């Protein structure tokens, strides 16, 4: 069950085709997942974790870092599928940091950095969200200590998930827009306290990289 | 500014007059505050926190057990007046929790569980957001320990002050509402993982208040 498939070859679109900040001009390229965009995937994707989910006391946890929006959105989206229909969704929240090796360069390392509380996890259903999978690498070390405990279920509902190669070959369970082996940001895609005012997920330049280092 | 205040003969308003979920009926009294009301007010403090806090870097943690969105509202529009406007204003999102005890009667205890690492609002201006001011001895605490690493400036936070006899004596510096001395509950307000699936801040029945009681 794919996602929105993307290409290695997607032109994008003219970054004035949108309402980008000027002071995100120059450090833009092209637009790539439109905000409204977006929205919609989600806007349908949270009514597939009710096609099965649905009959359960589910657990929503989120892992942090900075992965906030995507995160409640999705949450906004299914308190609201819940009343307006007749199969139910009581639920209870949870969050978790799990780090992350938060800048741009090549992938390979899992630093673990708050978050821990699960204990109670045990004996339930529960579905893990993220803004985006890439190489897998971490998200697997989780998983993998999501393997320990002991709950009724674990999914993986995720927006962006990479084509990088050095995937292991993880696929989740919810992907919203499958992606190619590049950078993206704004919208609960930040790059060092930078584009969390971008709602347009575009690719930083390889020049825009630059402005923002470390 | 307490904002938005209400006096106490307030009879919210009946909750047929909105749109309330059913099973969510017959466990409700009437509705304090519509979501709309919110999206509104909340908006404001936004542009009014914008203020007092422009041009800089804040550190905006937040308190949590099981209301993440307010805050996160208070987010978006702070992301939006910087692309819908002519500022910027760098942001750092922390998931604190001192978490809290979510209950009727007694206090006397605090005892964090997870999101616990003030090593780092330093020389700058933090950002605190709590769903709901009740009695105090949680923000109060906090309060009274990340001015400890010496962060350049603390502003408070509160979409709801519940004005009441037992309290702290504390003021918010943001505050969006005053509201009286009631179980609330809706829109990032819940009772033992229930009612959240609301957006609005509606009371709790002299029923549905015994259909989950601890
Ligand atoms: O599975 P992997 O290939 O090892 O990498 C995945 C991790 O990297 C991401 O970082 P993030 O630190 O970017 O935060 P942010 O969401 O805006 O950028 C994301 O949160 C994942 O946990
Ligand atoms: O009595 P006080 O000292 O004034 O304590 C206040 C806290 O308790 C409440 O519950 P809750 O923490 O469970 O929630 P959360 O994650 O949404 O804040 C509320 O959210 C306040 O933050
Ligand atoms: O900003 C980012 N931070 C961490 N990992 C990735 C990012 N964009 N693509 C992958
Ligand atoms: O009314 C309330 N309902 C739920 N939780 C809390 C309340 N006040 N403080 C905490
Ligand atoms: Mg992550
Ligand atoms: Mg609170």
């Amino acid at each position: 069950s794919p996602g929105v498939v993307i290409s290695d070859d997607e032109p994008g679109y003219d970054l004035d085709l949108f309402c980008i900040p000027n002071h995100y001009a120059e450090d833009l390229e092209r637009v790539f997942i439109p905000h409204g965009l977006i929205m919609d995937r989600t806007e349908r994707l949270a009514r597939d974790v009710m096609k099965e989910m649905g009959g359960h006391h589910i657990v929503a946890l989120c892992v942090l870092a900075g992965g906030y929006k995507f995160f409640a959105d999705l949450l906004d989206y299914i308190k609201a599928l819940n009343r307006n229909s007749d199969r139910s969704i009581p639920m209870t929240v949870d969050f978790i940091r799990l780090g992350s090796y938060c800048n741009d360069q090549s992938t390979g390392d899992i630093k673990v950095i708050g978050g821990d509380d699960l204990s109670t996890l045990t004996g339930k259903n529960v579905l893990i969200v993220e803004d985006i999978i890439d190489t897998g690498k971490t998200m697997q070390t989780l998983l993998s200590l999501v393997r320990q405990y002991n709950p009724k279920m674990v999914k993986v509902a995720s927006l962006l998930v990479k084509r990088t190669p050095r995937s292991v070959g993880y696929k989740p369970d919810f992907v919203g827009f499958e992606i190619p082996d590049k950078f993206v940001v704004g919208y609960a895609l930040d790059y060092n306290e930078y584009f969390r005012d971008l709602n347009h997920v575009c690719v930083i330049s390889e020049t825009g990289k630059a402005k923002y280092k470390a």
